[PDB]
């Protein structure tokens, strides 16, 4: 297997060393600088830049510079999706998400885990875990999502929140770690 | 009543499709991102966009690039405020800020709440709650302020607190959620 | 003594109005604003302002825009430092870093202390704590570390800790406050 392979089937990849990941993640580096640096009316420029960094057409796909990622191609997005100020989609692990989400400002979806035994970690070896984001979703500010972790539809995260295990559909969590509070009704 | 209103009111706004709303986040944008571009040596000039995004004549407001507001004109300052690198002043609820105010870096304070339901949320309704920060105020880095919140004078808030609940006058408050641990002694 | 001497004596000093340091966190300023506006892929460029910055010729210090330091020159560096993005090295009080480091996303290494009587701290004191981070560690994204801490070699601090207190080495350790959950085994 390639790493890029073992990457994506959340094996233990050389993230560090191989130079098909270390040249897309230069790729999608030189794309979000230029977002970046574009003026915020510049709409067209911008959806240009956002198309080519996700490497797909977005459909009201808003993105508050400013913006990381790390592959771009491993963010897979539904429609209707708002991203505020300074986020990263940390993304060797695919970070999938919904229709109709709203992630608030400073808010980092990492999917990187490194070995605990720092000469393997030293080594350069990680592990990706993907992020599955549920259409129809609210992250306040500042809210921090670990690998593997997936937030079910129709739920609600509070600002600060540490996600460190799966939160269910229509529920309201918050905290550090971030615990559910009680299930929302999201009936007509 | 105009959306505007509505928002000031502290009643459901269309945030996301009012016009007056839509045009009045872009002026800020565009001041944001040039004062965000501009060289910190560049005293005047930054002065200026400062004074152009508060609209106002700020008195030794300091602000340390990058800077984030939603509508500038909203956020009211006292004098000698000392805003450190990659704040984000949600402004939608008035931030109302006292004199000698130290903010420490990558501190959110944020005014906008979202519906619950998915279906109210998803039609872009918000209610803005206002932020009141005392005069003669600490904060460390990495503070999250949630909408409605009072922070009261003399007060200090340790970094990566969330401020959920009112902190009274002269307290020393920590954690997520931000809890007072005991009273300060502010006497001459 | 001068204001500088006081400084890295952990003494408390006139931060605020001191001509020498005024103009160190101007160079330092000035520095990280061009190095944040240059592009990702100007290895040699990048190189040339971060060694400038931090007064010392790096190895293999790799360093994610945007970053953000007061002085630069009291950063002390290992080799083998990876930064990731939006970091904040508060370096009033030394901040000394090993080899072999891991610094996630929006991490927070901060050094000043201001005093809580607000009548002292409004006069601009404050009072320098030296962070010493061991070689062979690793940081979550989102963490923020305060005054005067050590966090001991081998360790790994997860995302969104705030590190309150001194944590031993090869710990794994996480939570606001930070508190170890184990020991870690890094032998060969």
């Amino acid at each position: 297997m390639t790493e890029k392979e073992k990457m994506l089937a959340e094996k233990w990849y050389d993230a560090n060393f191989d130079q098909y990941l270390i040249n897309e993640r230069a790729r999608a580096k030189d794309i979000c600088f230029e977002l970046n640096h574009t003026r915020p009316s510049a709409t067209n420029k911008r959806k240009e830049l956002i198309d080519q960094l996700f490497q797909t057409t977005t459909d009201n796909v808003s993105i508050s510079i400013p913006f990381d990622t790390d592959y771009g191609w491993n963010v897979k997005l539904g429609k209707n999706v708002y991203v505020n100020t300074n986020c990263y989609f940390m993304d060797g692990g695919q970070i999938t998400i919904g229709d109709n989400v709203f992630i608030g400002p400073n808010c980092g979806f990492y999917t990187a885990t490194h070995p605990l035994n720092f000469h393997h970690r030293n080594e350069g070896f990680e592990k990706a875990g993907p992020i599955h984001i549920g259409s129809n979703t609210w992250f306040g500010g500042h809210v921090a999502v670990l690998p593997g972790v997936t937030i079910g539809e129709g739920s609600v995260i509070g600002a600060g929140s540490v996600v460190t295990k799966d939160i269910p559909p229509h529920s309201l969590a918050v905290g550090n770690p971030c615990k559910v509070v009680r299930k929302i009704d999201n009936d007509l």
